[PDB]
């Protein structure tokens, strides 16, 4: 019958990503080749495709760290 | 003392390079990478160099053949 909840998810951090310098960083790719031959495609229900996705990437943050807190709750019945 | 030459280099040929068709020809390369680090170069006397010579080539003649006749002569003395 009766119910009582307490939910106090304290969190605390000091996420340091120190660095003095980066210097000579480079990204020097050569371009390859891709080819594809389908005939029919029927995508559905939360797709994220990548056909022929040639891609050269640089993702350099000066100081970096992702941080996640996925909280949830359910008391249906 | 006296001299007498005859030089009659007859030549005759029927160089056939027949073909009915070529069809599906392709040339599909991916681009690699090259790097070089010299400090000094002193070329001379009939050079033909190629530094970093990345190159994709197609050399398709429909019907082909070279043909060469390098004749010479000398009676100096």
């Amino acid at each position: 019958g009766s119910v009582q909840i307490v939910y106090k998810p304290v969190d605390l951090s000091k996420v340091t990503s120190k660095c003095g310098s980066l210097g000579n960083i480079h990204h020097k790719p050569g371009g390859g080749q891709v080819e594809v031959k389908s005939e029919k495609l029927d995508f559905k229900d939360r797709v994220q495709s990548k056909i022929g996705s040639l891609d050269n990437i640089t993702h350099v943050p000066g100081g970096g760290n992702k941080k996640i807190e996925t909280h949830k709750l359910t008391f249906r019945e």
